């Protein structure tokens, strides 16, 4: 992983559905 947690590499995060990406932005914004 890079520019993202530790596992998720940028490409793998963007291979997630756009609505999952959004929810993870809210998860990160509700944990930091």
């Amino acid at each position: 992983g890079h520019m993202f947690p530790s596992d998720i590499d940028p490409q793998v995060f963007y291979e997630l559905p756009e609505a999952v990406q959004k929810e993870l932005l809210a998860e990160w914004k509700r944990t930091g």
